[PDB]
């Protein structure tokens, strides 16, 4: 999931981006 290491908001959708993974 996106929520690894990135920031983000809580409760985002796993969404595959450019990077392999992102927020949706």
């Amino acid at each position: 999931c996106p929520d690894a290491v990135y920031t983000c908001r809580p409760g985002q959708t796993c969404c595959r981006g450019l990077h392999g993974y992102g927020c949706c």
